[PDB]
């Protein structure tokens, strides 16, 4: 059971970096479900995923505090 | 199918927050594969997962710059 159906299958290992001083919103959600249409950002696609599969995954929230 | 077999299965949706000013080091990896024993941090478990499942997932790297 791989967890990523389609994101960047041209890459051997999908890694994304965030230089945190570059964040502009107070809270910026990052995708941990591999279904987002704006991956690596979270666009709320995890909700449909969780219902479809009885799963409980959600985003990582980067906060400026 | 679901992507998180074992982490915090009692929570309806697993969400984590990071206050970016509180990062301890230059580069901190956060888990996107749901296999880390230090979740939400990445502990390198994605490598074994990718090999076993023919998958290509990896961490989110939070960088101080
Ligand atoms: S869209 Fe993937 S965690 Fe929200
Ligand atoms: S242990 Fe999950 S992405 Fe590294
Ligand atoms: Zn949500
Ligand atoms: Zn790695």
């Amino acid at each position: 059971g791989g967890i990523n159906p389609e994101i960047r299958k041209n890459e051997d290992k999908v890694v994304d970096s965030v230089v945190v001083t570059e964040l502009s919103k107070n809270i910026t959600p990052y995708c941990r479900c591999w279904r987002s249409g704006t991956f690596p950002l979270c666009d709320g696609s995890h909700v449909k995923h969780n219902k479809a599969n009885g799963d409980n995954v959600g985003p990582l929230l980067l906060k400026k505090q």
